[PDB]
């Protein structure tokens, strides 16, 4: 049942003009600003908006605008100018707060906050405290947030309002945060699960660029991260902290671009509690230094990636120009696979402390630190299978090596060739090896050296035996262990365990005594 | 009963723009001389003047709205409520059906079906059967389809309307399908090519979570798949079937998240015909068990990934907590590279049956099943190059091993060290090897053991020879092959082939007979 | 319930025009001054004002529209028909030209140009000369640009208007360029930085499909590239040129699909200047030939990937059906990791010229060219660690090999087994090796051969020594180097350097002369 009432100017007029409504009552508002043409209906004690009476173009237009508005909350609705001059902080915060949501999964709640093309001046922290909120701009540079924050706070701070809980499915897409070299954090993420970030920039923040604490299961695709951090104050391009109760895990950085940061590009911090950061990945990422003119040059003395973490996957990443180690590792079972390293003052991969079961596989590069190596000789067992320029070791673990020994195929234990010298990583132990040459003088050779007394000192290799086309060539005596005569083959020289005499069993099988004078 | 159409210039344009008017269709004319602003309503086979505007701005608004509507078909245009209580099935289907399209490429046809923030109750199967239809929500949880289907049917069924053709360029983005633990399939994909899926969830489906039959060349990025399947009825989180004519191939799962499924996370089934599933990929994916408190615990007895397929790429994936093998392989040339495995009751990788030329490269992990190993000893040749905790073998293929033998670099054939034992995998063959130590007692050692007659049995390694700093030390006799005396260098001991006598050629080239008694 | 009558001018004209009003009759009065737009409904027995169109409210409603329009510039606003019949070239260019932007970063400017579902006939080159412009359609086939260009120009040309600068943050998403077999380039990219492309197709272009010159730091996800190029004219699916000033670098192709191209799928060209293409990546990409029925068949005689570049990452890619080498390399430190190769006429990976320090790791495949191998024997050092069908060598660099030697574990220098033959790669050097068997006749064997004189010739391996369970078995003499008597252990045979006599220190510690006659 529809019962048309006479129209009123505004919705505010409805209660005044009609203070005793009845069921089925239908009225149109006709002079209500941008709400004009809306039709309301008294239903179950409330006036309800209906799409039923669209005969008039203005009523149909209002219905269709309502539907079109469900795509996104446009920050322009809340008064942003986007001109880089007006302070847009309050309007952006209001547009975010207008989305009804809650914490954790919050299924069926949330949406997009859309930032059209522009420059948005932000002067205080903007907080996102509910699940399922995505901030989406017009493009990685078309939409730019320009910060004047100088108190160390983030421009965008994602964190649950109740920190015993979590925010799920938040993200940023297609926009830039520009710190303008002020002391602010670009983006702060805390207690987030299942975040989704795509093609966004964080640049020129003198605090952390992207700060991450106890974040789980979050994909970050196409991040552009430059000119962030402050080495002296321990601020970095991306800082990943475990926090005090759990950890950060399953952060996946895919096809990201880190360049010319003032701290490290990526800094893992697992000191917050015993649960260490784990199972984070960098796939196809670029780690590019600050000053290509020289090393050290103007490049900060900090690793491109500080990895205080376990089970990190560093897959086909590019490292260039670093006044430290490219990757400084403090943790276990990290995976460095198919990476290329070009020009650093330290190691490509520095396995520090008790780091163990890390793997360097399919990697290459050039120009590690002078007198150093692609990787160090670590305390515990780690594994490698790679071919770097200037490194003779090709595959090994702990102190067992398959290596190039001056053009020979070599199988060495506790020794390897570096430059012209043979290095003994464990100085309290001896060194032994086989090396297989392709010249007839060397043939297959056996080598050894005593314990030098000092880890990583050098040794002289003694050749013990050569096997060549014209002889078995012992350089030390042949020392027999006695055996029984019945065990011996025809034409066998042996010491008989029955009487400890040197004997020869000839071609007929007869045991004879070797005459000694 | 009104449907507003886009404005036209004049009355003469009505018949040419709208050749099939329906009852209640309504249109305004904008540039028609003195009749500008006239509004016509189609009723009783005729256009009837019903309204007339003076200011034509209303037509300008209608026109801009018409252009804005071209970006997507909003399901709310067809009466969906998104309140979680209204059955929205028919309205969603009507919105999908409103897009005119074709099969195969269907160039220039199709579009987006957009689901605003909300909960959508679906009570029967919704079918997408034309190309180029994408279902798109406001976010992985912000838009949520709640299924009440209990008969095994999918919530969303993608299948070509003609099964001799293909459905191309379909997908789902930014939404969740929630089976509410009912017997329904979350998403069914059949005979698809070039699908594109991004950041969508399939959860709590008691049938298959994602069912895939004969799908080609489809990218799935950021899928979140949990609590699906039914082990007792062979239903799984993702079920990949070849079907009866062809196969599923080039399914790329990138950065996906599988957790707490009641079946296998991923189950490949090539039993439909001779063309086996091939060339599918999992990159950076997570495979997380149901019950982290204990193993077996409440974890289903089923591999995290059952791989009845060939040339699968499992790249930098994470595997945790499985009451079976992590990866059960039935097929050839699968690649397991840079993966990490933690805690299962079977093998990390079980190469069953005739599986051959699979590779396990740069992996690590801990806590394979008691008494087992990271991988099994398979029938046919497979390849590995990884360093696992508790596994001495580092690189190998078939029964050829490079391994750690108690701190030594060891190159072994048909024997490896497991714990304190030496295992002979092929019992019909003897075992031989070299082990290179870093102590002077051992030096370079040669070892062997006779064929035991029992596969995988424990053998004793006999030391045959040590090459050390102070001697070449044979533990068996020196057995000469007779050679000619001209062939010998000075200072040579040899048996002469002329007379089968042990001789010595001294420092001057003189051959003398070793006196025997 | 409602019956719309013809409008009247004034309220007073209602009674005179319809003296016989029925229930539900509805009329608008249109020229009553202030009261124009009022709608009256005959209810019960009066005419009742029920609805009203306010001309002065439409301005406010327009503000909402203007906000909605900030999401994107829709080409339909500029007069596209999208029917494939009308030339849409000028309307699309006008739409793009209406974007307000500039060059380099151009922060806070730019936006999306949106192409709704349709077929867009384009007859001459469309240019994008300003930063931050993204071309977005409704789907990879739903929005299709149909080219009639035949003069070799591109359909879309992205290049800075000022070539002293760069174009930044441009892209294409969700649309197809269809060249209709005309002589046009699909998409041309030049002097671009930080491009972002997603799920777009380039097909049936008889010039290059995608031409790329001096492009930096650009992500390309889900590209579909088929039926492009023309081998007779040196046109290819994707052509990446360094240009004359710098190079192309950090191009990331992720989950891309290259199929049935008429040139090479990917052609790198570094001939423009000294700075070679570098650090480009292919992750999860498909490279599929033209004619699966036969090889050579109809397949173009050109590699699937021509790699004149350095530090390229080819990660877990799929290669199938090539009438040439699958990857023809001219460069250094490229990485071929986890790829699979099936059926080509040349090598899987052809390291040509001075190509050095490339890695082939974790790869497999079947059916390289008749009498060839998975990879060639290159001039300079390259590294491999993979298990291919029909290739005995498993790990190696230069001429140092770990291989399967007829079922033995073998460590060979300058020789490897190929079928029934042993090949000596460097003809001027000898060959030596160790092979470790699992049979009691062979045990651990030492093998060698003289230099053949001819590179890659067949040689015979001479067994020099067997170490078995029943003896140390020299096939050539034991040739002693003289040592001092005091250095000998008990039971030691040696030549004494004091007098060059063969002596034995027996079990009693006494040095005795071995009696000779």
């Amino acid at each position: 049942k529809t019962r048309w009432l006479n129209p009123v100017a505004t919705f505010a007029d409805i209660a005044t003009t009609y203070p005793n409504p009845q069921h089925g009552d239908t009225v149109m508002v006709t002079d209500d600003g941008e709400n004009s043409g809306s039709v309301y209906r008294y239903e179950n004690g409330q006036w309800n908006l209906t799409q039923k009476h669209n005969d008039l173009a203005i009523a149909d237009v209002q219905n269709k605008i309502g539907i079109l508005k469900t795509i996104a909350v446009n920050v322009k609705e809340f008064g942003t100018k986007g001109d880089g001059v007006t302070d847009d902080t309050v309007a952006i915060q209001n547009a975010i707060n207008s989305i009804v949501s809650s914490l954790n999964n919050a299924s069926g709640q949330g949406g997009i906050v859309y930032f059209p093309t522009g420059t948005y001046k932000v002067t205080s922290k903007i907080t996102i405290n509910k699940s399922n909120i995505r901030l989406v701009g017009a493009g990685m540079s078309a939409t730019c947030i320009k910060s004047t924050i100088t108190n160390g706070n983030p421009v965008f701070e994602f964190v649950p309002s109740d920190t015993a809980q979590r925010l799920c499915f938040v993200g940023i897409e297609k926009m830039c945060i520009d710190g303008q070299n002020n002391d602010c954090i670009g983006v702060s993420l805390k207690k987030i699960s299942l975040g989704r970030f795509l093609d966004f920039g964080v640049r020129y923040c003198a605090n952390h660029g992207l700060y991450i604490e106890e974040v789980w299961d979050t994909n970050i695709i196409g991040l552009y991260n430059t000119d962030n951090g402050d080495l002296a104050r321990n601020k970095h391009g991306v800082y990943i902290y475990n926090g005090t109760s759990d950890n950060s895990n399953r952060l996946l950085f895919i096809a990201c671009h880190f360049e010319a940061n003032n701290g490290s590009h990526v800094y893992f911090d697992s000191t917050g509690n015993r649960r260490r950061n784990g199972n984070n990945q960098f796939i196809g990422c670029k780690f590019h230094g600050k000053d290509p003119s020289a090393l050290p040059g103007n490049n900060p003395n900090t690793p491109h990636m500080y990895l205080d973490g376990d089970v990190t996957y560093v897959m086909n990443c590019y490292f260039y120009q670093c006044n430290n180690d490219f990757i400084k590792v403090k943790g276990d079972r990290n995976k460095i696979i198919g990476c290329d390293f070009y020009n650093c003052t330290g190691y490509f991969v520095n396995l520090t402390g008790t780091s163990m079961l890390n793997v360097i596989d399919g990697c290459s590069g050039q120009y590690f630190g002078s007198g150093l190596a692609p990787f160090n000789n670590p305390t515990n067992e780690n594994f490698f299978c790679s071919d770097f320029i200037g490194e003779n070791r090709k595959l090994g673990w702990n102190r067992s090596y398959i290596l190039d020994q001056g053009g020979r195929l070599a199988l060495f234990q506790n020794v390897y060739r570096s430059g012209a010298n043979f290095i003994q990583p464990k100085g309290t132990n001896a060194s032994f090896g086989i090396q297989i040459a392709d010249n007839t003088v060397d043939g297959v050779a056996f080598v050894g050296a005593n314990a030098s007394g000092t880890d990583n000192s050098n040794v002289t290799l003694t050749t013990l035996l050569n096997v060549t086309l014209d002889g078995i060539k012992p350089k030390v005596p042949i020392t027999f262990t006695p055996v029984t005569a019945s065990s011996t083959l025809n034409n066998s020289l042996f010491v008989d365990s029955a009487d400890n005499k040197l004997k020869f069993k000839d071609n007929t099988g007869t045991v004879k005594i070797v005459t000694l004078t």
